[PDB]
């Protein structure tokens, strides 16, 4: 679980968006697996806006925090899970580390700010949903 807090945003996975999210909708993508909804309090997350491929993430399966080298936002083709067929993800950036399906949310960062949420994972990959080319994060 997690989720990223900028503005009067809340950015979750769409898989794990509750009622209270689709209830407040500002948009949703699945095929990148993003939903963000509003909120009444303001956020203290920035979003990067760059090109870094290195940057750390949080990895709840550990309590962890690990740096990493990920891949440019691509679209990749994801097995199945218990929440998508397997299909094409787009916007998709992938790493060598630990995830497990509950580490979905957890934080990607880089030297300038927020970079992308845990989305996929298996056999020692983790793959993060690119947040940084959402421009209207960062407006009201
Ligand atoms: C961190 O995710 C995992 C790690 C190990 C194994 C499986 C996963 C879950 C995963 O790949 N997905 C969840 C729904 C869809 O977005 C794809
Ligand atoms: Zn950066």
């Amino acid at each position: 679980s997690g989720a990223i807090y900028v503005g009067n945003y809340r950015v979750v996975n769409r898989h794990l968006a509750t009622h209270n999210d689709w209830a407040n909708l500002v948009w949703e993508d699945s095929s990148r697996d993003l939903l963000v909804s509003s909120t009444t309090a303001q956020g203290c997350d920035t979003i990067a806006r760059c090109d870094c491929q290195t940057g750390v993430y949080y990895c709840s399966s550990r309590r962890k925090h690990y740096p990493v080298s990920f891949s440019k936002p691509s679209l990749i083709f994801v097995e199945a899970s218990e929440y998508y067929p397997a299909r094409y993800q787009s916007h998709l950036m992938l790493a060598v580390g630990h995830s497990e399906p509950g580490d979905c949310g957890g934080i990607l960062r880089c030297q300038h700010g927020v970079v992308g949420i845990v989305s996929t994972g298996g056999n020692g990959l983790v793959g993060f949903a690119d947040v940084r080319d959402l421009l209207w994060l960062d407006e009201e």
